[PDB]
């Protein structure tokens, strides 16, 4: 509908729960938005990362430019203050040693610029996080980037050597790494190369991990025509196959439907089955620019002409956002395990994952796989 009225799934009425479903609908918009921008490419995104730095700079944004960003991230149907104060709640949530995710945010500005402390003063509390300036020197700047997102990423990313732009007024960064462990591995002995259809025409090798007596939550989908299973990896989070029926690139209706709302419904209407699973290791990366995405998901404002008075007097705009991100995963896991029930999922064609924090229920990666192989 889109008016504001009380909570009703118990799950959405709790604060933190609530403000990780905004967000990561944002997380969503932006996949679908990114999805339809690679069409033939994996897209793997870590939209938490992103998320964060958009809400930390709205601390130094005026109304109209804040509106405009607490709409981008669902801000608007949370009828709950301290929305910042939250956030430093759901960052301390999933970023836990018990997870395996590392995800950062940084504030990036223009040579010489001065930032007003009662800027930095709410941002370092609620996010843990202070603003770098840039020096200007651009050898000098892009050591500095990368040495803050190896501290940060524990050295699991790639340093980068894009050089930054010539042009800069506000830089967003989002760093993520991730790579887990099931409740249950595999046996690194049944793992063998398996065909994969990358599509009806084309077929490849890649291996197969293997588990021919797996318990896992599953769930056919007819109006969405798609498989789908849910698998518990340590420190209480869960990964979401969407596998379609017939082999195709085309996963849109799929697409379409994923909010978060609609993800605790499957999470709920999901049986616990046994069945003969077969998944691709997965070893990928991504590094790239998410600018041109988030300019058509009615947030253009900000690269125009915004208003962030509160940052800083002179007039400063949002000039680029990079995303980086890391995930992986294999055969590692923490232990292991008259009339049955047949049923074979067999992730060897294109599907979409979905990395859940089961807690709160925020989006931690999602990604389009067209490819195991990786890019
Ligand atoms: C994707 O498949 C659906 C269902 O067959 C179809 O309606 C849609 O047109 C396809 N995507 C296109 C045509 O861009």
């Amino acid at each position: 509908t889109g008016a504001l009225v009380e909570e009703e799934d118990p799950f959405f009425k709790v604060p933190v729960n609530k403000l990780a479903a905004a967000v990561s609908n944002f997380g969503y918009d932006l996949y679908r938005v990114r999805s339809s921008m690679s069409p033939t490419t994996n897209v793997l995104l870590s939209p938490l990362s992103v998320a964060t730095a958009l809400s930390a700079l709205s601390l130094g944004a005026d109304e109209r430019t804040e509106s405009i960003i607490h709409r981008a991230l669902y801000y608007d149907l949370i009828s709950s203050p301290d929305i910042h104060g939250t956030y430093k709640e759901l960052l301390d949530t999933v970023t836990a040693p018990q997870k395996n995710l590392k995800s950062a945010s940084r504030i990036v500005f223009e040579k010489k610029l001065r930032i007003k402390s009662s800027f930095v003063a709410p941002l370092e509390k609620s996010y843990g996080t202070r603003p770098r300036v840039l020096t200007g020197n651009p050898r000098l700047d892009l050591q500095e980037i990368n040495n803050w997102v190896q501290a940060q990423m524990k050295g699991k990313l790639a340093r980068s050597t894009k050089e930054i732009p010539d042009e800069i007024s506000i830089l967003l960064l989002g760093v993520a790494h991730f790579k887990g462990q099931w409740v249950t591995k595999f046996d690194s002995r049944k793992t063998s190369l398996e065909d994969f259809y990358l599509d009806e025409e084309r077929t490849v090798r890649v291996p197969m991990m293997s588990d021919p007596k797996a318990v896992l939550r599953y769930g056919l989908d007819s109006d969405l025509s798609c498989k789908i299973a849910q698998l518990p990896l340590t420190g209480s989070m869960s990964i979401i196959f969407f596998l379609p029926l017939k082999v195709t690139q085309n996963l849109t209706l799929i697409e379409e439907s994923l909010t978060s709302e609609f993800i605790h419904d499957i999470d709920r209407e999901l049986k616990t089955v046994q069945a003969v699973l077969t998944v691709p290791k997965l070893k990928l990366s991504y590094e790239g620019e998410v600018t041109k995405s988030l300019q058509e998901m009615k947030l253009q404002s900000l690269f125009d002409s915004p208003d962030f008075s509160k940052i800083t007097g002179k007039p400063i705009k949002l000039t680029q956002v990079e995303h980086r991100a890391g995930f992986e995963w294999n055969e590692d896991g923490a232990g292991t395990t008259h009339l049955t029930f047949p049923l074979d999922y067999h992730l060897n064609q294109p599907f979409i994952f979905v990395l859940r924090d089961t807690d709160t229920g925020a989006l931690l990666f999602i990604g389009k796989i067209l490819d195991p192989r990786g890019p």
